[PDB]
């Protein structure tokens, strides 16, 4: 035990359970409920004062959200220990990994699982996009879709964090180069950014590889994405119906992409 909220409600344990894009995640406890939570520290790095204003507001709206396919958000605050400042978020603890870990671990996803899990992602997104006002995820990826069990349901996570992962910022060329929706680079986005991201997720789940692996850096990716050049893995999608859905999601022009409604209504997404 290595920390607590200002109110003593949440404790942090000396048990690190994730480490990633500028965060460390620990096991924790809700002392009020006596139920285990994820204690995420957004790592000694500076948020802007403007981001903090947006974040105070966001955190309060996230605390209200419930849906089967969204990871629960409990509470948030700024915390320090020694010379390190972080923002803490406390969320529902997800103990069975991510779609990314699933693909790593079990090389392939069977089509009936793909269908069900993708329908659940769409239901989650429909839910967010239909909140008033709409919630746009803006950072959906296989590593932020959590599974409740190997045989369980999927829940979308890292709501909130997407605000602090900064599309229009200059960034280092380090690790695996990333893509996003064309319009996202300019921060000129709507819900359809999530549709694009969904398409990319489906592609990954269908191919068991990260799109654009044939690119060495994010500049090559940017040039391909904003010029309508598809990832090579697109051509490797085995099932034509799956490939068709992907293709309609990852259109360069946002106005031509499937809507979530149309995807949920697609033949594929009823059994
Ligand atoms: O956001 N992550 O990427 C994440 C990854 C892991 S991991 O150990 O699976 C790994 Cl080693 Cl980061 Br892939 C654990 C927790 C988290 N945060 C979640 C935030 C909201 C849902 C609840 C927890």
């Amino acid at each position: 035990a290595v920390g607590m909220s200002n109110d003593g409600r949440f404790l942090k344990f000396d048990i690190e359970i994730g480490r990633g894009s500028f965060k460390t995640v620990y096991k924790g406890l809700d002392t009020e409920t006596t139920v285990e939570v994820a204690w995420c520290e957004l790592q000694d790095r500076k948020l802007t004062k403007s981001e903090r204003q947006r974040f105070k507001e966001e955190a309060e709206m996230l605390k209200g959200l419930q849906h089967p396919n969204i990871v629960r958000f409990y509470d948030s605050w700024e915390s320090t220990v020694k010379g390190k400042k972080c923002i803490v978020l406390v969320t529902e603890l997800m103990t069975s990994g991510t779609l990314k870990t699933y693909l790593k671990r079990f090389k392939v996803m069977k089509i009936k699982v793909l269908r069900s899990w993708c329908r659940q992602i769409l239901k989650g997104l429909q839910f967010l996009h239909t909140r008033t006002p709409p919630i746009i995820h803006r950072d959906l990826k296989c590593d932020n879709i959590f599974i409740t069990g190997p045989t369980g349901s999927v829940k979308i996570g890292d709501l909130g964090l997407a605000t602090l992962k900064r599309a229009s910022f200059a960034k280092a060329v380090i690790g695996t180069p990333e893509f996003m929706a064309p319009e996202m680079y300019e921060e000129k986005y709507d819900e359809s950014v999530d549709v694009y991201a969904f398409g990319m997720c489906m592609l990954e789940m269908a191919t068991s590889e990260y799109p654009y692996s044939e690119c060495q850096n994010a500049a090559q990716i940017y040039r391909r994405v904003t010029s309508g050049v598809k990832p090579a893995s697109f051509d490797k999608v085995a099932i034509p119906e799956v490939k068709e859905i992907i293709e309609g999601c990852i259109r360069q022009n946002k106005d031509e992409r499937y809507s979530i409604k149309d995807l949920l209504n697609h033949a594929f997404f009823q059994e």
